[PDB]
RNA sequence: AAUUGAAGAGUUUGAUCAUGGCUCAGAUUGAACGCUGGCGGCAGGCCUAACACAUGCAAGUCGAACGGUAACAGGAAGAAGCUUGCUUCUUUGCUGACGAGUGGCGGACGGGUGAGUAAUGUCUGGGAAACUGCCUGAUGGAGGGGGAUAACUACUGGAAAC
RNA sequence: UAGCUAGUAGGUGGGGUAACGGCUCACCUAGGCGACGAUCCCUAGCUGGUCUGAGAGGAUGACCAGCCACACUGGAACUGAGACACGGUCCAGACUCCUACGGGAGGCAGCAGUGGGGAAUAUUGCACAAUGGGCGCAAGCCUGAUGCAGCCAUGCCGCGUG
RNA sequence: CCCGCAGAAGAAGCACCGGCUAACUCCGUGCCAGCAGCCGCGGUAAUACGGAGGGUGCAAGCGUUAAUCGGAAUUACUGGGCGUAAAGCGCACGCAGGCGGUUUGUUAAGUCAGAUGUGAAAUCCCCGGGCUCAACCUGGGAACUGCAUCUGAUACUGGCAA
RNA sequence: CGGCCGCAAGGUUAAAACUCAAAUGAAUUGACGGGGGCCCGCACAAGCGGUGGAGCAUGUGGUUUAAUUCGAUGCAACGCGAAGAACCUUACCUGGUCUUGACAUCCACGGAAGUUUUCAGAGAUGAGAAUGUGCCUUCGGGAACCGUGAGACAGGUGCUGC
RNA sequence: UAGUCCGGAUUGGAGUCUGCAACUCGACUCCAUGAAGUCGGAAUCGCUAGUAAUCGUGGAUCAGAAUGCCACGGUGAAUACGUUCCCGGGCCUUGUACACACCGCCCGUCACACCAUGGGAGUGGGUUGCAAAAGAAGUAGGUAGCUUAACCUUCGGGAGGG
RNA sequence: CGCGGGGUGGAGCAGCCUGGUAGCUCGUCGGGCUCAUAACCCGAAGAUCGUCGGUUCAAAUCCGGCCCCCGCAACCA
RNA sequence: AAUAUG
């Protein structure tokens, strides 16, 4: 959840911004103002605030000298706005910020392994040809047969032989290996993937 | 005419006596909170932030110190309107007075507060090298002259204070 | 907290103050204070008293009264008998207000009262009728000193609810 | 402040009840809930919890909490201890400090006696007086255990001499 | 922790927060000691014959089951309560049944009690057909006994031997 | 001298008896079958004389139902040198941090839960010594310039001030 | 196991080329001791010697195949 | 010889 602290100049904007502020406040995010003032913002409104752990905010009316002790001890931000359509954004704007959903992801390249080499100690050793894409060292892996997955990784060595390199792109024999992972035959499938987030703005 | 007074208990151990702590019965406050609350007398009532402050009020007063009319309260003189005996309205500091001002005395008292101060402080007992308007007792002078300046007038810098 | 002191300790001369004085200067001498606790740090307004205690003692300094200190923070002087001045002044600093933004104004640790602090402490009252001050020959004016009321079971004491 | 009118009319709560400590049973809950100042109560017959009845204390107050002293001879001067319970330095020599055999003279510092000045007033205390009495107010006395100076005493201690 | 001292290890000097309601000395009675003395018992020693192996009896635990009734569990339970489970005993189980009742006291009312027999049902049982009319009392009746109905009640080897 | 003319388990067939009843679940007989067992691990029990041991008999219980229990008799022993030792018990004395009595009590690591606190490189504030910079306002000292009513004057200016 | 050391009971070992009997520690399950428990003591369970054949009175450790694990060379980009 | 805990 979030906390917020709002002490107003007058009744009415107690009143009026509490009711925006139920709009606002949902299940991913649950926005609610703790002890709300009439008059000038005191040590004992941002004690509670630091108490609770909550943002300080403010309608006209601005921090006396006793509040501005407890803020520059005890960092606490103070935003005051003499616009309530601003002030019903900024508390919307500060919910979004604690969100952070990922969403997608997207292959880069493709490659299907062919002619299998076999450590006894050490597991099997792809070679492996890039059917499409760019293949590369540095972004999640899955491992396909048939399909179904068995694994997801990152890749240790991209690497024809002794050939080691961070990128290497279709049509272009490769060689493959994944960290933590040696069970790479013939005929199984690497899929590389780049990664996207979506980071939703509150509704 | 007289200065009168001192209580203990519980609790260590199976039980005892010591040593010994802890706790309670007493009286009290510049008190708070809880529950309850009819009246009267007398006394007390921001101990915390010497933290910050709206508005009103808390030191002025003398015309028997002096120019003066800024008043307004009359009189007198005078001019008018006529009602010829009256109101009306200009002059006049003449006057009962009195804003602003000069000058006198008070503003150092009365009142608030406990921040700082462990000694320039306070309290108690002494001292000399001193002053002391206002208040008193004692003895004498209180002669004769001059130049300014605020107020007020004539202007002017200033948003306002000035 | 065991060593601390250069105007430090003493003398002479000059200057200074109402008056004594390293008070302040020039010169000369090398002392002064110190375990009967110097110096440093922390904490604290002090006393007549209050409260408790059989007394000795202990704790404590609200109210009443005496005295000192402080007056937004820091420093200085003037006027005056007396101030280095609570509601006088000048300058700097912090901070609040006003403004034509150049520059100015303000100091409730006076009485009421408000914000804030805090467990918690009051009415933006009435009158100079009385006592006592300030001015004045006096009338008289001024006096949130003081006398009084309002508010609260806060305390003491009296009375009732037959 | 006094008189008159009406009619028991308008006016009693609060804590506590196992021992300490004045004041007892039943019911509900069942080592749960909770009480608790201290030692402690409650795990199916709770005089200790919760409720009810009865009882005890105190009164327009009652109780809790915080704060101070008392009890506490538990910092012990008056008025405690140190073999084994907390407590005698591991032991010794020694400066500063404390204390000192016995005789005479002298001084009069300490000490003891008397007097004067002072020990503010309020307070405290006693005897009185005035508000319906009391609280409260107030007359006079005593008190203010102290200190300084002067005049005396010389046993004891100190100084000084033998 | 700080000062001082020491080459260093460390010594000396020396707290507070916090926590517990006890910590502790001597002494008394008892128990305990792989402490000591003395002393006794099939305790050991000296012997004999057995158990523990085998088969069977009876009992217990465990196991299982619709039920394997309940209690007894170191010596001081385990051929025990049980001096004797084929039904009964018998409490436990599955069915079939009754609810003032199988069994006692009490009230009211009718019918002597009773000896005979049959069908249906596993039996408890219901439903019949038979037969009899007894001691005292004026038979006004009852005392014995059976059936019906009421409610006070009857019942429990249900639980708690802390 | 053997699994036997030793031992009788188990099982088949046919009977008897008590009783409403003999299937799970009786006793007893008759014929047939003839497991294990050839003296039993560590360990452990009883008994000191008509006893141990061994062979029979009777009763209570009871319709039928002992290898149990209770009772009776026949035959009939071994060995006790001794209290070193084990176990159990009594008395005296000693030690004790034990007192629901050694089956008592209780120590620390480590883990755990709870609680408080020290050091701390440093970072950000207040206060403040020392060395430098800074120098408002005011006072004190020195002053060319600018300016100047009182006093002095030869009337040009001086004295003196700002 | 390309080459190394091993394949024994539930685990770890001994039995060795010196071919005539698979036993010993910790565990497993029971019994005893103790007031009870651990400790201790007494017992019982548990094997084609991986798998096969050469072997030979009989392969028992002796051999070689099949096979498995680990050793390192290596099927080790 | 050696003997632990409730």
């Amino acid at each position: 959840e979030v906390n917020i602290v709002l002490k107003a100049d007058v009744q009415g904007s107690v009143e009026a911004i509490s009711d925006s502020l139920l709009k606002l406040s949902t299940d991913e995010v649950k926005v609610k103002i703790i002890g709300s003032g009439v008059g000038g913002i005191t040590e004992t409104d941002a004690t509670l605030a630091a108490a609770s752990n909550a943002i300080l905010v403010g309608f006209n009316v601005r921090a006396d000298a006793s509040a501005r002790k407890v803020i520059e001890a005890e960092s606490l931000d103070l935003r005051y706005y003499s616009v309530i359509y601003n002030l019903i954004d900024e508390v919307k704007a500060a919910m979004s910020g604690m969100l952070s959903p990922e969403l997608k992801q997207q292959i880069i390249g493709l490659a299907e392994v062919r002619d299998v080499f076999k450590s006894p100690k050490f597991g099997a050793i792809a070679g492996c040809m890039v059917t499409e894409g760019v293949v590369k060292r540095h972004n999640p892996i899955r491992v396909l047969r048939d399909n179904v997955v068995i694994y997801e990784g990152e890749l240790e060595s991209l690497r024809r032989f002794k050939d080691d390199v961070n990128e290497v792109r279709n049509g272009m024999e490769c060689g493959i290996g994944v960290k933590n992972y040696n069970d790479v035959r013939t005929g199984d499938v690497i899929e590389v993937f780049e990664i996207i987030e979506i980071q939703r703005t509150i509704a």
